[PDB]
């Protein structure tokens, strides 16, 4: 287990077929939660859970560009539950990153950021107890 905020390096960027796993529980009060793949200070792909956005819960996925914020992406499905545990995974495929929550599709969210071996950190943040944070190549 890892204290959040938390940043797992991405060495020489992301590629197809790369797999990330987190693992975690959410907090009993949880607001939020963010995942964050950067390109320096540019986010390729913002993942952010919302628990309590005008009383209800969404997906909310970006992209930030230049420090500035693109267009959003929602989806109503939600799976996420305070105080549960979660398990949240990014595959890596050649035209976008797909997520699977506790081994269900979720979403996949095409690539605006194209050099995806620039992608070399993700941020991990919000209301969770991180468990771990690791990858591998299917
Ligand atoms: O509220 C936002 C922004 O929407 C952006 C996406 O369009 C980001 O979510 C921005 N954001 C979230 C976090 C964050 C999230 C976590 F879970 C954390 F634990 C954490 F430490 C930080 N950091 N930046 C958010 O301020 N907006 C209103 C309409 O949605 C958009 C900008 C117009």
């Amino acid at each position: 287990p890892l204290i959040v905020p938390y940043n797992l390096p991405l060495p020489g960027g992301v590629v197809p077929r790369m797999l990330i796993t987190i693992l975690g529980t959410v907090k009993p009060n949880a607001n939020r939660i963010a995942l964050d793949f950067q390109r320096g200070n540019d986010v390729a792909f913002h993942f952010n859970p919302r628990f309590n956005e005008n009383n209800r819960r969404v997906i909310v996925c970006n992209t930030k560009l230049d420090n500035n914020w693109g267009r959003e992406e929602r989806q109503s499905v939600f799976p996420f539950e305070s105080g549960k545990p979660f398990k949240i995974q990014v595959l890596v495929e050649p035209d976008h990153f797909k997520v699977a929550v506790n081994d269900a599709h979720l979403l996949q969210y095409n690539h605006r950021v194209k050099k995806l071996n620039e992608i070399s950190k993700l941020g991990i943040s919000g209301d969770i107890d991180l468990t771990s944070a690791s990858y591998t190549m299917i």
